């Protein structure tokens, strides 16, 4: 007699995915709230204890196997936590919420949310390998390597911040409220620097070492954390390298990457095989996708996609930018159904690379604002393009929708789709195919004002009065990078169908995403 918490939507999606001999799986949570987070499902084949291993080691410090599952009475199952969840392939593709409940009475469904903060540090170490030894040493300082770790230090100065071990009465009860408190860990960002007392080949890693700060933690719990969060870090690392060695691809060296897959209310944490050849790295992305429950229609953990938590860490995009302001609104509105933009993209406007154009760059911003949105997607890893540089493809011309389409043809070998408008009220009679396109393609839209381009990322739809918003992100520059005044101005809000000028027409670029990453 206990409470279980599981979103089951989550789940069902993740079977969904894998679906995309028999099968099983592991469940990982939060043991103390009695909270799952990851349902992972799994073929028999990858349902050992060295699937398991790597499983764990890369999800968040404060989440563990805490049970497994059984399929129709007939998968494989491999102990375990501490419960069974009872699956049916009924309930599975119907998504029942409701048999899921009758089937596993402990448990209760839930939206679950993402919740506190994350901090960050760059930690360095090095690995010595015995030649023809290396597969056994690799193993061997790892262990070793983890009763190292309760001796290192972590320091904030611009804040006067420790984690560091202590005796359980030293702890400082909420020790970072101020900064976990309504945050969110794939953008609020506690930065440390890992510290250490004073007092063949050889391998060097060196990357950054994640773990969450949750709002009502003491001191001493962020210090458990961290040093989990960097156990499991070396033990991925561990794990990559035997596998390549293994696979006769010899002694990698790793990339450290963070990425928040899509549905995912924590982060998972990867030590990347980068010096692999293309093609060695496309597979193991592949079967990271299987192994993730990921889904494989798209791209998910390209290093484009990696979050960018640590200030060192390498970044395709600049740092300044901000990330999906369209995340921001807070006060919503919601007149009938939204469909939004499907994956994220950065804000780009007036006044921004050191250039000046407030009269004919408008276009230039929204090319870039797409622009961002395929690196930040997965789908290339070139930088958005300068005015000149797309120009190159006069000097100082305001330019328009069919350019832009043209540019993004030669620079991204990359194909689109118009749709064109006699009137400003004409751009409603088309919000079904261009609500259809954001479920899809779901890049973020052009639209070709008559002096004038805007950026659309949603509409907000209602197919009974018919009334319709449009979600617009202006390229018009009026902040420097303030949030506030972008989402209390006008420059990212939602609009109504009266925003469109009627006495002009209207053309709307909407860019297709290729079809393998």
């Amino acid at each position: 007699n206990e409470l279980w918490f599981i979103d089951a939507q989550a789940m069902f999606q993740n079977y969904a995915n894998l679906r995309s001999t028999t099968i099983g799986g592991f469940v990982f949570g939060r043991k103390a709230r009695k909270q799952v987070i990851h349902v992972l499902f799994a073929y028999a084949e990858d349902l050992t204890e060295s699937n398991r291993q790597f499983l764990e080691s890369s999800l968040s410090a404060d989440i563990e196997l805490v049970g497994n599952l059984n399929i129709d009475g007939q998968s494989q199952i491999l102990p375990g936590g501490q419960f069974t969840l009872q699956l049916t392939s009924r309930m599975l593709e119907n998504r029942s919420i409701s048999e899921f409940l009758d089937m596993n009475v402990m448990f209760n469904n839930e939206h679950v949310l993402m919740e506190g903060a994350s901090c960050v540090s760059r930690v360095g170490y090095e690995w010595s390998l015995r030649a023809g030894r290396e597969q056994e040493d690799v193993k061997s300082a790892a262990e070793r390597l983890s009763m190292a770790s309760f001796r290192f230090t972590y320091l904030n100065a611009e804040h006067g911040l420790v984690i560091r071990e202590q005796k359980p009465e030293a702890a400082q009860q909420k020790y970072l409220d101020k900064f976990s408190k309504g945050a969110v860990p794939y953008k609020d960002v506690i930065e440390f620097t890992a510290m250490q007392s004073l007092t063949f080949t050889r391998l060097v890693t060196i990357g950054e070492v994640v773990f969450p700060a949750f709002f009502g933690d003491s001191s001493l719990d962020l210090y458990k954390r961290s040093r989990e969060a960097f156990n499991r870090r070396a033990n991925n690392t561990m794990m990559v390298t035997v596998n390549g060695i293994r696979a006769g691809r010899g002694v990698t060296t790793t990339t450290s990457a963070t990425y928040l897959p899509p549905g995912w209310v924590s982060l998972l944490h990867l030590q990347l095989p980068t010096k692999w050849t293309d093609n060695e790295q496309r597979n193991y992305r592949i079967r990271l996708h299987k192994l993730f429950n990921l889904p494989s229609s798209k791209p998910v953990l390209r290093l484009s996609q990696a979050l960018a938590l640590h200030s060192e860490s390498a970044r395709l995009t600049n740092k300044k930018l901000i990330r999906e302001p369209h995340l921001s609104i807070t006060n919503y509105q919601p007149v009938g159904e939204i469909t939004t933009v499907n994956g994220p993209y950065n804000y780009h406007h007036y006044m921004q690379d050191g250039i000046d154009d407030s009269g004919w760059g408008c276009a230039y911003r929204s090319f870039q604002t797409i622009w961002s949105w395929f690196i930040l997607n997965g789908y290339t890893d070139k930088p958005v393009p300068s005015h000149r540089e797309i120009q190159q493809a006069g000097s100082r011309q305001w330019i328009g929708s069919t350019e832009i389409s043209f540019v993004l043809n030669e620079l991204l070998k990359l194909e689109c789709r118009f749709i064109a408008t006699n009137s400003g009220a004409e751009v409603v009679e088309r919000v079904r195919e261009l609500a259809r396109h954001f479920e899809t393609s779901g890049t973020p839209v052009m639209i070709g004002g008559n002096m004038l381009a805007h950026t659309i990322l949603g509409v907000d739809f209602n197919d009974t009065t018919g009334e319709t918003k449009f979600l617009v992100l202006d390229p018009h520059y009026t902040g420097s990078e303030d949030i506030k005044t972008i989402t209390s101005k006008g420059w990212c809000a939602w609009k109504p169908a009266s925003f469109w000028s009627k006495d002009h027409f209207y053309n709307m670029v909407l860019p297709q995403p290729p079809s393998d990453a």
